[PDB]
């Protein structure tokens, strides 16, 4: 366990890794990038320093079971990780980078599932560009001018997202839960919404927004 | 006023209209093919007779703010008849033909109107293909089986309907007023809604449709 422990512009090794447990550290400037994280624990951890705007480096990292609970992960480049199975949980990620992230097992050539755990997180303008995250728990964030185009979320809770005008028609949003949720601009003439889950309440703002007058 | 009259075989010309009111009446394989009845009125007549079969030819009439009011014009034939402000009112029309039929003042496309006051009819089987009534009252009646196709309805007040499955994709039905109908099979990708006014029970078959579940 490695507690209340400051950071600052370190290059981390292999070894540094080991003991998997961290709690109330600061990570300034920090680089992880290709490193084996795979069941880390990370609690009440920041990434980012707000002053001089330094965020970490984790790209192609193995975050395989890793878990993230209320951290600063502001502007964190985790491009090209293996994520199957990653659980962040009320984290402030804005601007985080999940380009040419996987969150899927491979299992033969022919075979993929996904599997991740991310809820109560503020993915304001975070990059999902190409992910898939299909059938897996992404209930209860923000993702207000997050980039997922290209994306595939199908099958996925997104339950009580706050999402602003996504472009709906660049992700793949079949299957999944919708419910309570705000959907402002979303077009079923554009949008294929094949098995997704909604409340009473968010048919007529979609039924008004291919013209129709919907009364009481 | 003619009442209680009795017609069979009647080819009639059109001093025999002069007294342009009718109430009661039984016309029996009857043709009033090519007259103006523009402005006549039946109450209670009919045009069909059932162990015979027998029905009425109405073809190329003027039947311009005519009325009929709980007439049985069941199979008429009022194809290519002029019918601008025509009233149906509680009549029984199966198999009704207006082939061709106007019910409109249109020159050209770029200024026109359309009439017609058809409520409360039995329509099933009508022929109303290619028929122009656009804003028209048309309210309360039963289209089971009948033939819009080219049709177009567009801005009429067609609430309360029993429509059956329609072909909807190939009428007209922007701006209708479609509150109490049903809708079955209304595909909301393949039909155009634009300023459709419908109550909130309706949405949930509409959106079902495309695929969508919709829960409390």
């Amino acid at each position: 366990m490695i507690k209340d422990k400051c950071f600052e512009g370190v290059r981390f090794e292999q070894q540094d890794l080991e003991g998997e447990q961290f709690q109330g550290c600061r990570f300034i400037g920090c680089n992880f990038s290709w490193l084996d994280l795979a069941e880390c624990r990370f609690v009440d951890c920041s990434f980012y320093d707000r002053e001089s705007e330094q965020s970490c480096l984790l790209q192609g990292c193995d975050l395989r079971e890793a878990s993230f609970l209320r951290c600063d992960l502001t502007m964190a480049d985790c491009s090209r990780s293996q994520c199957l199975g990653l659980e962040l949980r009320d984290c402030q990620a804005l601007g985080i980078n999940f380009s040419r992230a996987s969150f899927a097992n491979q299992i033969t050539v022919k075979s993929y599932f996904c599997e991740a755990h991310l809820t109560g997180n503020n993915f304001s303008y975070a990059n999902f560009e190409g992910c898939l995250l299909e059938q897996c728990e992404l209930s209860g964030n923000r993702w207000q001018g997050a980039n997922l185009f290209g994306a595939s979320l199908a099958g996925s809770d997104l339950s009580g997202s706050e999402f602003g005008q996504i472009d709906w028609a660049s992700v793949n949003l079949q299957g999944c839960d919708l419910r309570q949720c705000d959907l402002p601009g979303l077009d079923l003439r554009r949008v294929n919404l094949d098995g997704v889950q909604i409340n009473e309440d968010q048919q007529q703002a979609l039924l008004e927004q291919i013209g129709l007058i919907v009364f009481p």
